[PDB]
């Protein structure tokens, strides 16, 4: 809910004019999970967040069989998804990235230790990088940064990794991946 709460106020507080879009464009956010059972359980949390909100959530994974996983991608705002399915299903077009603006790993460290990180970089490589944020201090500069997620749809992407530890490879896909990021530690 700490990754999902922002982004449920950033789709429920677009415009009316904004929302309406004849063709799908892929999802609004893409949330990647290492293993099958947290991204069931990343799908039932937000499952039970977006039915009242009316927002549709989409699992790309395994152990499901493939004509009810592409049953599910005809139909078209969140996707939750395993690196591997994800990937055959970005090689072989069954959904674009088109209006993605929202980036999530969760347990990247899971992704190292299981050998996910050429498969996520490619994943990387089909994303439009007209959306990326500047190499700058701008990008974390709240006043300029508020204004624009009050912009709406037009905003630069937005990437949330949770980890555990703090591997070289977390490292280097968090200078891949990310623009000057804030770094909250619990415990």
């Amino acid at each position: 809910a700490a990754f999902l709460i922002p982004l449920l106020v950033w789709i429920t507080t677009l415009p009316k004019i904004d929302r309406i879009e004849e063709s799908d464009q892929g999802p609004y956010a893409i949330i990647l999970a290492p293993t099958r059972e947290l991204a069931q359980q990343i799908e039932e949390e937000t499952i039970k967040f977006g039915k009242p909100l009316g927002i549709r959530t989409v699992a790309v994974i395994g152990g499901i069989s493939r004509e009810d996983q592409g049953f599910r991608l005809r139909m078209g705002e969140i996707v939750i998804a395993t690196p591997g399915r994800l990937i055959d299903v970005l090689e072989n077009r069954y959904l674009v990235l088109s209006r993605c603006t929202y980036v999530v790993l969760d347990e990247a460290d899971r992704m190292i230790d299981m050998g996910f990180e050429p498969d996520v970089q490619k994943i990387l490589e089909h994303m439009p990088v007209s959306n990326q944020k500047p190499d700058t201090d701008e990008a974390e500069d709240p006043e300029k940064m508020l204004a624009n997620f009050e912009s709406g749809k037009h905003k630069y992407r937005q990437t949330v990794m949770f980890t555990a530890t703090m591997p070289p490879a977390v490292e280097r896909l968090a200078r891949s991946y990310l623009r000057r990021p804030a770094v909250v530690y619990i415990g």
